[PDB]
């Protein structure tokens, strides 16, 4: 898959990108001089634990597009930012690694974080890699930087293998952490980019991002590896933390630049936790919005209470007796039937295991739109729009333009396993209808 | 209701039609001076019996139009004729009563028995009332009719009176079998026929039917009361029977002419164990058609042998636990996921006992549709149309201008309870998507 | 005129309906056996009382249609709600007797008192005459109405006559209060409704309607004869107005179950009255509303006090001496000459007894729209719009979209008797202009 | 070259393909972990032998895309359905390796045989590799597999290396019948598939085939290496083949699994005759559909006779004097000049020696045109349509839309080799001229 | 990018091309059996000396399409042809 980015000369830049899994989006954005493929450790533990993945290739790296031109962090931001509003990312995380924390901090410095709910950075340059009279904590003298632009141009080939080596210190990890099978897939990605991009990046490495650090809005977190041949940590990571306290901060002991793959364990283990605990807030955040929703229905009263405890209950994971559950609620005096097969629904929907429950007939009987084919035939227009949703406030959106008739025809549509919506949107879909049925009393 | 049956001067011909009940269609053609009301002990007990009860009011009777055309065999018998095509009637029981043997006889004579079922004649006029020289046995000489028609035109009201004496036995039958009140009603319907056709009527009496009956093709029952003062016994039935040996025959003894009122149980009783045949032969042969559609799917060999046996078991009746049917479906090998959805839906349709088995969640995945929203419109758009049908012909019809794909959605709508349809009419559906996928392989 | 409800099987069900009179709408719900002729002596009354009569036929009976389906109080309610909807009905009465109060209680109950003002309950059937264990007033146990289902159907004719005998009290009532021409009216209306209808209606008469009494939102009337041989008023009439005490309750002494022709006067003059009172109910409801606008307009003070005791005064209809009013605001310092005009144009049009008074030249000069034109232009188009209104909202509503030069013009032509409106729809004027007016300040 | 075959979160899922040669197409599926490219040796052959060869790169490999949706056997077939859809396929050769052999068997199951001549299956994964109690036979338990995933899982880099071992006996076969730069061009195109789709892969090889093989409609090729180290001969091929004994059965003796490059030559030996006996009867049916075309055009007799039977002696290779046969065909009395003009045009093209056999004036004479330009002018329309195509239906269909003028005009312009168009091109545009002329007759 | 030159059956043949820097055009053909990112060592040369380098990939190479048709010089000629009419170049 490719997204446009830009012109050069005849040719359109285009961008080599996946988009992979459900939930919420993670935005992994690779190192030098490899591709979006690289964080394959990663990404198999996000799809695992619940996210949206989407990788792309930067510019002149991987399956994108090589040009000649725009070889610099705004640039580099500009082409994520593109990225992100041609997919309409809401609530993402842009995880950077080496050289795409430049892209993070770039990113949220300029654009702003109205698309960003938190942001990682892994083995990162910032803040300002170039040793200077201004910058006393600078990595390395200009003179540097100038030598490796040098040894890129005269073999990138050859270059490439003594760069794997301090990146992975395959003097250390080579047969133990990494397997020499690994290194040369690294080495033919490496080899796969463009020759012009492979001289030109290593001049954006001292690139002075002291001035977006301020602009991080958002919880952050930096992890390092403390045996960084590469980038040492002592001039980047620790720096770094000082200038953003209020980062969560990792350090990886003994893992070299190359922490993806000879530490993805421990890698996947700190950002898993951190995305959990975003994902629990989310929860708290989607769940307590669908039961003020859900409870707006419910005449004021004492099993009002009953079911407002048994909602929380099972939102915090409590996992419940969905067959217990559902008798409870068929069983319920004074409880109108299309109430009790809302939240009959809303049930069966957050509860961890049904465990292979049979669909409820009080709940099929009351979410049928009366049987009435107008209604089934809007119910059906609805899902097909619904199946383009991903989140819970355009689902919600697209939702309100129904009748209640229409939305609960559509519920039962769903709930029968006729059609299939992602548990956001279906939360969005129960709290439209919902709000339509509690306005009209 | 009305059917329009041709046209005089500026007006149209209406006539006054009533269709209660599911089933095999029974229509009832009344006497004279009544209407299809008239039949409503009759009524009663077939749509108890489980029938589908047409009646109509003969032109110049009870609600319909009163032209002073058409007063004939042939034109009653194309109204008749109308009739069947209007409600395109299949399969169906022709039952008249006195005058309404006339129809019968013309009708299955002149059109044919391509949508009949069997025939019933009641206190029949049958062969030919005119006593002639060619025609010994004839009840009456012209110059009797001739009479009658007199008498009408000289005071129909006062007419009606003395005719309903000798119609029901009112001598004998009154305060007995038959009330004043029921007599009073009588009288009633007949003073509210019109004028004309009162008069007209007597003269279509002695039609000769002779040439009708060796037409007449398909099982037929005579009926006649001994006590008949109308229609001798002796002149109508017992001559009648000579000239179709093959009807079934019953008297009735010391029963009038209106016997279907003071004699209801006992024409009713002769009737229902006709009419419950009819159902139950309609059902074996009906029973076969499903069958034979949902066998037409499922690749020859022993497991074809024993579904085909526990259909048959359970349209017998016999086979009833659907939970063990369902399972025993669930775990056969070879057996296709759709054709396992597809038995799976005829048998909980076909089972009495349902009981309060859930329904099952491998019919549930096979029948659904993969969740495309085109596939899920058109299965709705085919749900509307089936709504409205009411014969298992008329619903396999409009079924066949669906793909295969929007049928078996179609059938998970219903299965699933979002929409309701007659059993009849889901047969209709069933094999018409059982005739589509055979016809794919 | 006929009214559509349903379809059964090739033909649609349609109900019979009368439409008579100008005014308010009262709606009759007839009992069984019989039609919404039966109310005829109420009509007349109603009709030289000035109210809108619409009477109809009840599925079954009468002149409407006669299916085998939809005999039960949620359907007899759903039905009724076609009519009213049908219609556009607003504002109404609903008046049942016997059979036709089961509809009242559910469909006020189901659908709530939006279209509704008041209701009355004529020889009710409330509150459950099924005698259980939980209903020990019921007044029959089940085995009793399945002898009456058994009795119509072994001949419904018969059975009319011994029915109206103690429907009317004949034994008593005959010759006296109920000629033996009218009851013959009785039993032709009775043996004219469906066969079917008359022995699956008693099923309905043990329906429990407890639970719809407490959704009883508006007036309510409960009369019932002390004479009722077909309803006890032991276990109907008395036991329903505990269950409403609210009720306005009327005992008629002695009068049968048929009171709606035998005692026709009692009848009338009781329902008259109550007619009566829900109208003023009515008008003081609007006028609390008019006198807030009114008063918005008003500068605070003891002035403003005065002012708004006059309006109430003259609104609880102590009928003013209006010479007496129109000369004190005349000469009442500090109030704006336009705010005179609108107070005195009020006070005229509320004010029981003008008494013959001229039109005053201060309101003339006051709401003369300036003598402009293009105001007096507007003023026109606006009395066009308002002469097509009925209602208090509806006329506000488009009064709000003219400005105050032209409303008050508007005014003017009304008080100056070029133009006529409803008071009502004239109180609309009155508070849009204030609302204008006082939205200027 | 891309085929979508369905969706991803914001990327569409394409299938990249391959589209070769003229003649009956063969439709290859590769294995695990490898790309369409890996049949090159089979497809030089396939080429070289006469055939359209078809080969496409499954979800996750080569070139194609990289979901991490749509792993099993139902959706691998349904993305053949798309391509075989797409392309429509007509009378096409499915020959799966491997992995491939469970495309051919579940889209056969599923969709059935019309698009579809033969089927060969190469180093089979069928019946069912799963080793069971109720699969004996089964290569392994189901432990076995849950290694292998988690094998890929741990660093599929490092697995290719030990998998390619065994796949290739190279133990064996290196240096020999594989070389060192052969097996480092299989590592670098499976490291090229998707992470993903690697570890997800091996959960689909122990996929149930049992009830997808007496599906199999169509002439069956089944071909194994005895030495297969990968899939057991024992319990795959010669299980698969008592399964399915009507299969042309072969085994390459000591053949790895990878025997298509190691044992190439066996390979394409085997194919290549089975494929020309499938390529024969090909043949024969487009002769029979040529045969018939052509025969429409002759009026029946004796002589139609002789005609048909030539036609039928060339076609089936026997009849070959050119010379003899034009010269017959010349002196045919009866036989219009355009019929034989015609005649003789397809005996020249179906003959296979022409020998040295200058073209027929008498030919040339009935096909020219008269030589009016603007007939000539449409004929070298058509040929430049016909250029472009390459099979005989899309030959026939658009030169159906010219006139019989302009049509044999075209074949005039063929025949006299001032345009040139390939065999079947030629058959379809003959075809079109024959069915033009006789349904003008 | 890709510059179509024909058809092959149901498939069009498509050349991979590449279009860096700004001034005179000049266009770079590789050789057998490599592709036009051969030439990165002259193309960085061309670049930095102030000239427009085209490049693309013969077909049956690197990038390009892998059709079993048109290899000869008045078809490799033909679709150089196509290139240089496609970018309208000059000079």
């Amino acid at each position: 898959p490719f997204i446009t980015v830009g012109q050069e000369n005849s040719t359109s830049i285009d961008l080599y990108y996946e988009d992979h899994g459900t939930g919420t989006p993670v935005v992994l954005i690779h190192g030098f001089p490899l591709s979006g493929h690289s964080w394959e450790r990663q990404s198999a533990a996000l799809l695992d634990a619940g996210a949206r993945v989407i990788t792309y290739d930067r510019r002149g790296f991987g399956q994108s597009s090589q040009p000649t031109t725009g070889y610099d962090y705004d640039t580099f931001a500009a082409d994520l930012n593109t990225v992100l509003e041609t997919l309409d990312l809401q609530d993402a995380v842009l995880v950077g690694f080496s050289m795409g924390t430049g892209e993070v901090a770039r990113y949220v410095s300029s654009y702003g974080t109205a698309r960003i709910a938190a942001v990682a950075f892994l083995a990162s340059l910032e803040p300002f890699l170039l040793k200077t009279d201004d910058n006393p904590d600078g990595a390395a003298p200009q003179e540097f930087f100038d030598g490796i632009v040098a040894a890129v141009k005269a073999d990138r080939y050859a270059f490439y293998t003594g760069f794997f080596n301090d990146f992975y210190n395959l003097d250390e990890n080579l047969g133990t952490r990494i397997s020499e099978e690994a290194v040369r897939n690294s080495w033919n990605t490496a080899a796969s980019g463009g020759f012009f991009a492979a001289a030109a990046a290593p001049t954006t490495w001292y690139t002075d991002f002291r001035a977006d650090i301020p602009r991080i809005d958002v919880p952050a977190l930096i992890l390092h590896g403390t045996g960084d041949r590469t980038l040492p940590i002592e001039n980047t990571a620790r720096v770094f933390h000082k200038a953003l306290p209020s980062a969560e901060y990792v350090e990886v002991e003994g893992a070299p630049h190359g922490l993806l793959w000879t530490h993805a364990e421990e890698v996947n283990t700190a950002l898993l936790a951190f995305l959990a605990k975003a994902q629990e807030a989310q929860k708290q955040k989607l769940l307590t919005e669908v039961e003020t929703y859900v409870l707006s229905i419910i005449p004021s009263g004492p099993l009002k209470a009953e079911i407002a405890q048994r909602l929380e209950d099972v939102f915090a994971g409590k996992n419940t007796d969905l067959e217990v559950l559902m008798e409870w609620l068929k069983t319920r005096p004074i409880l109108s039937p299309l109430t009790k097969g809302i939240l009959g629904f809303v049930f069966t929907l957050t509860v961890p295991s049904e465990r292979g429950l049979q669909r409820r007939r009080f709940v099929q009987n009351a979410l049928n739109g009366n049987g009435d084919p107008n209604n089934m035939d809007k119910a059906v227009k609805l899902y097909r729009k619904l199946k383009r949703e991903i989140t819970f406030h355009g689902a919600k959106e697209i939702s309100l333009s129904y009748s209640a008739g229409a939305l609960a025809s559509c519920m039962g549509l769903i709930y029968n396993r006729m059609g299939a919506v992602t548990t956001e949107v279906a939360f969005g879909l129960v709290c439209a209808t919902c709000e339509q049925i509690a306005d009209s009393q």
